[PDB]
């Protein structure tokens, strides 16, 4: 197994996949790490054996599908992986806590989000469908954006949303298009 936390690249406390070499701080995990379990197969595991019971799911699919989803067990998963995705870029430091917003000539949004917020809320399970889901974190970069204006700190919620979306496209099997 790997000697730090593939999430958030340090070393400490880890918990060892049992199916791949991967290893994780405790609430690095999403889900945080089981209590029990042995074997214990972390989430790029779980992610993999989807996709290999049900090849075809790989095939491409049209957003506006994928965001109706309801969020039974398989899509929980999913989005579980896309929001640990996003934590693995040490960028998203920026976004994991609850942000405030006092800079002349702006004004906060009116719906703060952050990062460990939608956490909280896919643990709660408080979204229904995918869309849910996706709206939060879409939210997040958006209010970024519409705060910073013209800083050239922009580009951060610019860097991070494109790393969302390219993971959004990849685990959801969207279809390809120029
Ligand atoms: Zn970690
Ligand atoms: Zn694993
Ligand atoms: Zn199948």
């Amino acid at each position: 197994n790997s000697n730090i936390c593939e999430v958030c690249n340090k070393w400490g406390r880890l918990f060892c996949c049992d199916t791949c070499p991967r290893s994780f701080h405790e609430h690095c995990h999403i889900p945080s790490v089981e209590a029990n379990k042995n074997p214990w197969s972390c989430i790029f595991c779980r992610i993999k054996t989807i996709q290999e019971r049900c090849p075809e799911s790989q095939s491409g699919h049209q957003e506006s599908e994928v965001l109706m989803r309801q969020m039974l067990p398989e899509e929980q998963l999913k989005c579980e992986f896309l929001l640990l995705k996003v934590y693995c870029d040490s960028k998203s430091c920026f976004f994991a806590s609850e942000p405030y917003y006092n800079r002349e000539g702006s004004q906060g949004p009116q719906k703060p989000m952050w990062l460990n917020k939608v956490k909280t809320s896919l643990n709660e399970q408080m979204y229904t469908r995918v869309e849910g889901f996706v709206q939060d974190m879409r939210l997040i970069f958006h209010n970024h954006k519409e705060f910073y204006r013209e800083d050239k700190f922009t580009r951060l919620g610019i860097q991070v949303q494109d790393i969302f979306e390219k993971n959004f496209r990849n685990i959801f099997a969207i279809q390809e298009t120029s």
